[PDB]
């Protein structure tokens, strides 16, 4: 079995003109790539080439108006870029942002194509800017286009429309864009774990609560696991996977698994406030590898401690390569609210998933 890896240093060109120390740093991706080299993981992977997504591919999930305005920022003056970024929630734009977002999406398309054509068993995508906050019609939360959602639709376009895609979003923030894009869809199962705090945590919407189970044909196909009042870590994430993520995913029987793999729930992240360990992410990855005949694509989302995201993502790649999972630390008893959260989700989704009854 072969593991693919995509990375292109061009994606570092997206930058914040006013605040060069903004945490969504160019060196997020080069630091992760460097750690793969340092651990001698890179030579064990097959390098998958980056490419630019096309405008037609962006239209799989995004409106013509949104594509057009982000496209136009490549030739904007600094004042145009500042004003346009400030129309969105938490966005900065440079003349390179559009091209970098194209590269992130196209890198994942090539990785999904390599998996689906049997060239690699699984793959990891070291990409920026991130994607999961991006909506059909708007940018949000450092994201311009929804890379993971586009990759799911791209996968469907080269296989069949009803190809069952599971998106597991373990970034510490809710993937509002991914939820909304697939909310009426039963071919793409969205599962998000996220710090919620009764709606107070970014992106600050009650859409992220456990009772949002999907709409219409998609009822039952949106699973929110929201955390409140606790510094969650490996025990709570392992419990959520045991009781919720893996039973539902097994019943759904995905043909492709995409991981919206933010590493901002990691110990040491300056924003997330959680303490998931690199070994914890390794165990989450190893569990997902038991789905979809191993067809797993890990897509970088958030995560802002450069050392933390480098250790965490490289251990996920180690798991994809077949290495034995490392031992976890001593697990503390589940924080009270985390049991409450899991039980709340169980009650919400027992109507739709017989494995939860
Ligand atoms: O990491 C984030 N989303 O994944 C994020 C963090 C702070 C503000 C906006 C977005
Ligand atoms: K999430
Ligand atoms: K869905
Ligand atoms: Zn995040």
């Amino acid at each position: 079995p072969i593991t693919g890896l995509v990375y292109d240093q061009r994606m570092m060109l997206h930058h914040n003109m006013w605040d060069s120390h903004h945490p969504e740093l160019p060196q997020r991706i080069s630091r992760i790539f460097s750690r793969h080299e340092e651990l001698r993981l890179l030579s064990r992977c097959h390098r998958i080439p980056a490419r630019l997504a096309t405008e037609e591919e962006l239209a799989l999930c995004h409106s013509s108006k949104h594509i057009s305005i982000i496209k136009s920022s490549e030739h904007m003056k600094p004042r145009d870029l500042n004003r346009l970024g400030d129309e969105y929630n938490s966005i900065f734009i440079s003349n390179e942002s559009y091209t970098c977002a194209l590269l992130a999406a196209g890198s994942c398309f090539n990785s999904a194509q390599a998996i689906l054509t049997g060239q690699v068993r699984n793959a990891v995508a070291i990409v920026r800017p991130p994607g999961h906050h991006a909506e059909k019609d708007t940018a949000c939360g450092f994201c311009f286009f929804n890379t993971a959602a586009l990759t799911a639709r791209y996968a469907q376009s080269i296989t069949r429309e009803s190809l069952r895609v599971l998106i597991v979003d373990w970034d510490v923030h809710h993937g509002n864009g991914t939820q909304h894009i697939f909310e009426e869809d039963d071919s793409v199962l969205y599962i998000s774990l996220h710090r919620y705090e009764d709606g107070a945590f970014f992106p600050n919407s009650e859409d992220a609560n456990y009772d949002k189970v999907g709409l219409g044909k998609g009822r039952g196909y949106n699973v929110n696991i929201p955390w409140n009042g606790g510094k969650m870590g490996d025990p709570e994430y392992m419990a959520a996977f045991h009781h919720l993520v893996m039973p539902i995913a097994r019943e759904f029987a995905p043909e492709l698994v995409l991981v919206s793999a933010g590493f901002d729930a990691a110990r040491g992240d300056p924003l997330g406030g959680f303490q998931v360990t690199p070994e914890g992410y390794a165990h989450l990855t190893h569990q997902l590898m038991s789905l979809a005949a191993g067809r797993v694509l890990i897509i970088l989302e958030g995560g802002y401690n450069l050392t933390s995201i480098s250790e965490s993502m490289s251990m996920c790649t180690s798991m994809l390569l077949g290495d034995s999972p490392p031992s976890l630390d001593h697990l503390t008893p589940l924080k009270t609210s985390a049991t409450v959260s899991i039980n709340n989700v169980l009650r919400a989704h027992a109507p739709f998933w017989s494995s939860l009854r």
